[PDB]
């Protein structure tokens, strides 16, 4: 049993909510792999209650050197 902070029922809802909370993450080709890793392998981005934790860790990936292309 893991609490759903959201109201509607959808798969892409998780990505939608998170991307609205984090903003333009804009993950690089490298960060696409790193995204799939920390999204599907962590409890943070697996659990709908851990939306806040997932938001921190996805933003942290987006500010990591491999994503942050200036």
């Amino acid at each position: 049993s893991r609490s759903a902070e959201i109201f509607p029922r959808d798969s892409n809802l998780k990505d939608k909510f998170i991307k609205h909370f984090t903003g333009p993450v804009t993950f690089s080709p490298e960060c696409s792999k790193h995204f799939h890793r920390l999204y599907y392998n962590t409890r943070e981005c697996s659990t709908p209650a851990y939306y806040k934790r997932c938001a921190r860790l996805l933003t942290r990936l987006a500010v990591s050197p491999l994503c942050s292309q200036t």
